[PDB]
C-alpha cells in the first residue's frame, strides 16, 4: 500500500510522467453485497484491480497491476 503508492510514484518520475490518479468504484447488490473497484492512472492507462469487498484489498489489488505491468 504506502510502498506500492510509492514505487509508482518512483515509476512516474523514472518515466516523465504526471504522479498517479486513484479512483474507485462500486457495483452494490440487492440484497447484502459491496465490492470495490479501485484505479490507478499512470502515463495514459488505468491499470484496475480485481473486484473485493475492502477498500485496502483492491486499492493494493490495483496497484499489484499497475507495477506487474510496469516490470515487464
Amino acid at each position: 500500500h504506502g510502498l506500492c503508492k510509492n514505487l509508482l510514484q518512483e515509476y512516474a518520475q523514472k518515466m516523465n510522467y504526471a504522479i498517479p490518479l486513484y479512483q474507485c468504484q462500486k457495483v452494490e447488490t440487492l440484497g447484502r453485497v459491496t465490492q470495490f473497484t479501485c484505479t490507478v492512472e499512470i502515463g495514459g492507462i488505468k491499470y484496475t484491480g480485481a473486484a473485493t469487498r475492502t477498500k485496502k484489498d483492491a486499492e493494493i489489488s490495483a496497484g499489484r497491476t499497475a507495477l506487474l505491468a510496469i516490470q515487464s
